[PDB]
């Protein structure tokens, strides 16, 4: 790379992904139903000078489309969960966007980018970057220029989680939420322009295993 | 059979199916999602002397479990739909239960068993019968002693139907319902005892193809 | 590690009548009366195997249908009909006199062809071990707190019974449970 | 079975065994005399709504025919003891009959079916069932539809027991009885009809080894 | 099929050691230990798989005297009337009331410290294979001869040579492994 | 990737031993030990890889009485009300207040002297794989049920039979190996 052999860098006016059209794929693994799909989950708050954060609980019901399928199953577990960033602003946008993971709903969100950076899986990056890694979303490859976070799905506290709707989940105390949620992602930013600029969006690319069907009304 | 070679008939006190435990199976057929499953759909009104009828529209959203999966798809079509009867009363129960099919939500339900019998696919049978044909439900075989109706899925008026929830469907006029429903089943009975007796239940064994995913909130 | 195995009567089902009824049981070490007293002496436990068996006790002339299924969140609403129950994991529908020919399953390692039962998917619980808690203490908890002590719940519903309700049968548990960490019962339960 | 693959069940008006005529068989095993035979031991109390129990000590002298042969021997031991149920009522009889084993004559008999069910070898069953397992009595096969209890003959407290007549045994205290008796069977019932109905009978199918002959007057 | 239970329990607080001799005896039955008793009530028969009687001191090293333990096998025997009589009996071990503090690990580990004070019962040489479960209260109401039917062994703990003002010497614990068979309702048992 | 931390720390000065019984309890959480707590605040989850609770005497051999330790696994349990109740509980070890001086090496070496007084926690039999880090102050403000979510085990230390004038018996130390994963800012944690 440039840090060993030297090189040169250039920058275009702007760059962005074009998402490949797809359909959620279903599969059976014995009595288990496996769903593989990608979903746009969040539009980030316009990046400005001051710091700001957004958080999302990583539960089966968070992605709206998957959420529906989950209502018919009692338990689930993430087989793989990759959080991907997609820029939507020009290379003239100053600032830094960062993401990280937490595992206790009683936690307080990172109050600054320094706090966020000390945390697990923290990745800091310019708001305009990430387009070169489009393949991470459209294919199963992992480009080195892609901006993403892989969740340590094998290091959760429980083996399976019970399905719960987002509204009901929201109404729980942090402690009761802990029983239905294995992890939460935080996305923060700062150092942006005086006139805030929408930086990018967040996608979830996942493979989930759902078990033990249940009447949706009961669940 | 007995009608050609003679024989003898006997009758037990009672007989009933024991349903095999199963899980709904998912499959992909290109961009299409195929669901194969069986569901208990209706407990029949206790059979008594006077005639009575119950009707169910044959839409993707009628079976509660399937209904949930259908919310995520714009269009669907029955690949196969077999309506099965399961008795729950002793052989001492007098009367006849009958089923038939109609194709216009503006139709008036059969007012008597004679009206019902003239209709397409009408099958008349004692309320206590049907147990000997348990395999029709638990396997893919079709016993001659099974009591069922196969829907002529290839002779519907349209190629695909749009998904619509049962509540919203119920609120439509018969004519607007016709655009979302290809067929309706009627189940009637009469000639039962003075003290009415719950005769049996109705199961749907189906294979459905769902196409064109959609956000559930939009659908 | 102490391993206990036995079967015992757990519940006399409500008389089967025209209208639908459901009875639910949390699958906990303290639910079976005989096992409960042994469980009170241990801090944690886990089902090694749990088989829920139905035993009929009604005349064969009894109309109606019975069903069982399993759920895994105490915060769930119990099935309001056999149509809802029937769509739930491991559901099995059978007549109230079913199983009269398979009683041996209760006291032998044989599984008679005609026996009516449900094997719990013990390997797919959310935790490795569950703490012992007495039945009455359990009842007083919120659904959320119950979830920490209970891995599964079984529902038994029926409908289509006769005008004069008839006791259909009973529910038995045949289990193999592993108990660890002795404890004084007063401290525990 | 039906619980895995589904199926159907039917019930006849009634069913009962027809016992094969036999003769008690004698054999020598060195200096030991071995007797193999089956005997009707008890007519059960008519099953009614309320609970009732009957108990029998499992001693060599309990079966009347064997009892005579035992008078000529000082010691004995059960090689095998199978307790079998034989129904004598129609399938319309409600209720449950249960059997179990105890090993201390100082024990109090089960006061209810719940108490009985917690006990060793407890088997609960409808009073009309058991006919399908007729072969367990007439042959050496063990049908799965047979209703029976096998005594754990290898887990008794002593290796041999002394022969004692039933009258003399009855006159002993529970503690002195313990020296001559290795086990006792309890048969209870409840949930029967308002008009009590004789449910069935109990047979003992055994193989016993008798040793050390003695003048009957001394014994 | 059988259940194996393992635990250790405090069984008896010894009477204060004084100049004169005293003896206490305990029947080695499954029902003697309070915690075990509850589990045992649920099984018809049992047999000690392993039984170690342990002494734990609770007095200062300034305490004089001798505490001694031994085993007998007939409830009709007379208890030892002196340390001499006790000392002639099987497994007799004599020691000062403060002995055993350097071997306390023996209580909750599989270690057997050479400084521990214990008696290992010859579990394989009892008169019969299994013993029927019986409550302590009922047991005490029996004649010595009827007690033998339920009790395979008894331990006697005597002492003397203590101070003018009696001093509580220590306690007796049972660390055991017992096998239980043939479940039964406790009320019947 | 994870970080493994090893050290031993003084955790609790025991309340002076007197005639009457007293109990103290400590939650076995990563945040309980003061030194470890600082490191733990920097990681989201943890799990004890090894945990040995050690007793160190600080009183003369002239001190009478008994100190005992045991383990429980539900914050909703009631603490042992007597040495009898305590002694029936898992890993219970009883000993005089001056015991353990010949085994002090256990504290700073990999040696396990047979004269040492300790409790080895069954670290592989906790209800779940990982536990989330939580401060002691916050932990104490939780209900017993919410505490269980963060605490896998608790140790109880009781005593009695001591002198008329209470004597500080000793201290409790934790010698541990803990694995920490998923870094996090302490303020968030
Ligand atoms: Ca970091
Ligand atoms: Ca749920
Ligand atoms: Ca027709
Ligand atoms: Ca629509
Ligand atoms: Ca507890
Ligand atoms: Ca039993
Ligand atoms: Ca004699
Ligand atoms: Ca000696
Ligand atoms: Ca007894
Ligand atoms: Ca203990
Ligand atoms: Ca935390």
């Amino acid at each position: 790379g440039v840090s060993r052999a030297g090189g040169f860098v250039t920058a275009p006016v702007i760059g962005a992904m074009v998402t490949r059209p797809t359909v959620p794929r279903f599969g059976m693994r014995g009595n288990s139903t496996v769903v593989s799909n990608s979903e746009l989950i969040l539009n980030l708050t316009p990046i400005a000078l001051a710091y700001t954060v957004q958080s999302l609980p990583l539960i089966a019901t968070q992605p709206a489309w998957l959420g529906t399928i989950a209502d018919n199953y009692s338990k689930w577990r993430w087989v793989s969960l990759r959080i991907i960033y997609s820029p939507k602003c020009p290379t003239t946008t100053s600032g830094t966007v960062a993401m990280c993971l937490s595992y206790d709903r009683n936690d307080v969100a990172p109050g600054s980018r320094v706090q966020l950076s000390q945390t697990y899986k923290a990745i800091n990056f310019p708001p305009y970057a990430g387009y070169d890694g489009a393949a991470i979303l459209n294919t199963d490859v992992t480009p080195t220029s892609a901006i993403y976070v892989d969740v340590d799905v094998t290091r959760f506290d429980k083996a399976w989680y019970s399905t719960i709707g987002t509204a009901a989940f929201a109404a729980l105390t942090a402690f009761d939420q802990n029983q239905f949620c294995p992890c939460t992602v935080h996305i923060g930013s700062d150092g942006g322009p005086a006139v805030a600029v929408p930086p990018g969006d967040i996608f979830f690319k996942y493979v989930i295993e759902l078990i033990e069907p249940i009447n949706p009304t009961m669940n």
